[PDB]
């Protein structure tokens, strides 16, 4: 006789439309990652902040693929890059005043240009020494600036800091990683990879008190990378699947209605 | 006249239910990966499991941002932390016995806290010399357990460990990762970045022949690291999807139908 | 009386028609990344290519967990592997000629095995004295090769290189990373991971002259680890997604066409 099917038509439905609204507000929650390359024929000249407390800058100087042999591995020698010396308070603690030396980073990434640098610490009371650097990444955006301190204040939390000590050679590779937030914010940063080599000392024995500082700071690749946050919960999709879903439900309502008219 | 045109219609449903069957099939099989970062305003207290052999922990202490020179760098001196002596048997090879010495990590990432640990091994024949070390998460977990011999078996398999040699001094940042699949072991492993620094021996001629072993121990930052795997085949979307696809060309149907009379 | 209301209607049409083609459109821009993990029961052997300038290979051997300590650590001894010397032209210019020796790597990762490499470079004017090397995956793939200068100068731009110091020992974990991208180039690529221990030189005052390169190298773990790139953006499912919204503001307009009658 007369049955009643469409009762667990609309229940059905109502289990897909929770469904529905579960699954978008999952997908609403989890975003997914995306992540580019980009090729770039050349570099925006860094910045590089040194921290040498008593080290005096030996030497300084833009090469290429193979560094020639030092002349003289202890003795002053000859500056050829551009330097800028900076004075601020640490954002961390008001009480100390930190001196940054600021050095031009290099641009050839094709022709692998690199920057050699050389320090020298004459005595010291300590028994692990080290020189503090930090990495940002336009070096004109720090020349041309109403507050050169507030800019070396911002720079100190936004970025990360490192270290190279003495009596090594420490080479490091330096890339770019560029991210898109939420509210859209650009974040640039460096990542960094070192490689340490033992500083044979051929000194002479009365000059073995001094410790030297190597340093060399080039690009690893001309690829900078990107890293995107996508949010796969888009409401007129599924509204338009609900809807499809309802007048799939109606017209199969409407056939069962039609079958139940011939037989049943 | 009359001309049927629905065999091309059956033929692009059949093709849009093959494509979408092919499509599912291919959902299911590669997950996309999902990341996101937690801020703690405190860590809870790792554990660091160090296998000195002959090496002597000289000092350990807690310290903040910046360590203070030594009194004196190769002499011992004043033990200042929680430590827990463990013997147990190499799951890898049961037929050497291991014993580990137990250290309770930093705790407060926002003072920059450090732990600092100084070792110092007499003579050996070795031309190597390194002391091994391992992390795991919860140092209260491990005190508090019936089987602890059985909870440094498990975290020998379930972690990774590393070295850190004499001559130098190391600095080593952690990082927590948290990564979460299918079954819901919600795992929990260790990141790290190391940096050696020379030590400056000024200790006298006489004492030379020893080793001095120095490490720091310190949390990064205090974001962990989340990652999950998210499947984006939903069955019963595909269904819906499946369903009103199919009503437009019963829909079309009758206005070709009516386009034919 | 008789008021229009579906120019709402084919306005909320061309809405949805805007919508979910700047979506096709900003998904096309935007693939997903996926990661896997296989593990394998054993690998397949590496090849290692080194570049000794005057530096003579006094050692090398195959190991399993633990090295034995050196009988003598800076004299020549027994040379265990299989080595092949090639020579060819740097691509990056072609001024200058480099020599290769190419050492098959370890292959068992189950049993933990290790390839030990010892050389000794007599006196040289350079003051900061390192030697490269270079990792591709398959030894075989060399061996059997018509142009062996060619392989290796397209091994020099589709692989990077890295250094170890002398002074040290250097323990390398070297893991495969496979790629899939758009037209299946499958690229697969090395990753690795150093740790350098300070060699405790015991020579006699006369060869301290000498310096000592110490390497080893061996898998981290049987697990490759795979990087696909997923398109979300499906033609078929927009067509199939557009076709069922029109529908809805059909029927809803012919039920609208009952409401006001
Ligand atoms: C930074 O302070 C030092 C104090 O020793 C001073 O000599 C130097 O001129 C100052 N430089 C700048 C740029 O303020
Ligand atoms: C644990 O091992 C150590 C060193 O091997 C030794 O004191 C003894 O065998 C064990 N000690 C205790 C307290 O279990
Ligand atoms: C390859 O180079 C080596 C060293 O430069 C030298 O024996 C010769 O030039 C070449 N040998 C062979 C066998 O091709």
């Amino acid at each position: 006789l007369l049955i009643f099917i469409y009762l667990l038509l609309m229940a059905v439905a109502v289990f897909l439309v929770y469904q529905t609204i579960m699954d978008f507000r999952e997908k609403l929650k989890h975003p997914v990652m995306s992540v580019s390359y980009k090729e770039v024929d050349r570099y925006d000249a860094p910045g590089i902040a040194l921290y040498p407390g008593q080290a005096q800058l030996l030497s300084c100087k833009h090469y290429y693929e193979v560094i020639p042999p030092l002349r003289s591995p202890g003795q002053p020698g000859d500056v050829n890059c551009t330097t800028q010396r900076v004075n601020y308070t640490d954002p961390f603690s008001n009480q100390t005043l930190k001196s940054a030396l600021i050095v031009r980073g290099p641009r050839e990434v094709q022709k692998r240009e690199l920057v050699f640098l050389q320090f020298r610490l004459n005595q010291s009371s300590e028994d692990f020494s080290a020189i503090d650097y930090l990495l940002f990444s336009s070096f004109q955006e720090f020349l041309q600036s109403p507050d050169r301190a507030g800019f070396m204040q911002a720079c100190e939390s936004a970025y990360s800091s490192w270290k190279f000590s003495g009596g090594f050679r420490t080479w490091v590779k330096m890339s770019l990683v560029e991210t898109k937030e939420e509210d859209g914010r650009e974040a640039v940063e460096f990542r960094q990879e070192t490689s340490v080599v033992n500083y044979i000392d051929q000194r002479p024995a009365a000059e073995k008190s001094a410790q030297l500082f190597f340093v060399v700071f080039e690009w690893k690749d001309p690829f900078i990378q990107k890293v995107q946050d996508i949010i796969t919960a888009n409401p007129w999709n599924t509204i338009a699947l609900l809807c499809g879903a309802f007048l799939a439900l109606f017209k199969a309502a409407e056939f069962a209605k039609l079958s139940v008219k011939w037989m049943i």
